[PDB]
């Protein structure tokens, strides 16, 4: 529908993953699959939320990207799922999310 100021912006590198943890205190990223209409329902609340909050965060297509999506479950230390939300803070992980517990509310919650 609308574009949400392109508040989602992809991911295509664990260069880049580790470059945006780093420059921003407060990061989501979003493992996102191009196939899937409960990923997209996730994508959508993950939009909405940015959009509302006027953040950028970031999402990857984890089938495009699989280097990237196992370094972040190793990074976490959570096991892969798609779609799967997370929640940096100054580099470190505080809150992680899948599937439909991926809405607006829960990403508001992550941030308290």
């Amino acid at each position: 529908n609308l574009y949400f100021q392109g508040v989602a912006i992809k991911l295509s590198s664990i260069d880049q993953f580790e470059q945006v943890i780093e420059e921003n205190k407060y990061v989501f990223v979003l493992k996102h699959s191009e196939t899937c209409p409960i990923s997209a329902n996730a994508y959508d609340q993950f939009n909405k939320f940015l959009y509302e909050r006027d953040m950028d965060g970031y999402y990857l297509i984890v089938q495009q990207e699989r280097d990237l999506s196992d370094y972040i479950a190793k990074k976490t230390n959570v096991k892969h799922e798609s779609p799967q939300a997370f929640y940096f803070v100054n580099g470190e992980m505080v809150w992680n999310r899948d599937h439909g517990d991926i809405n607006v509310s829960s990403l508001a919650q992550a941030e308290e």
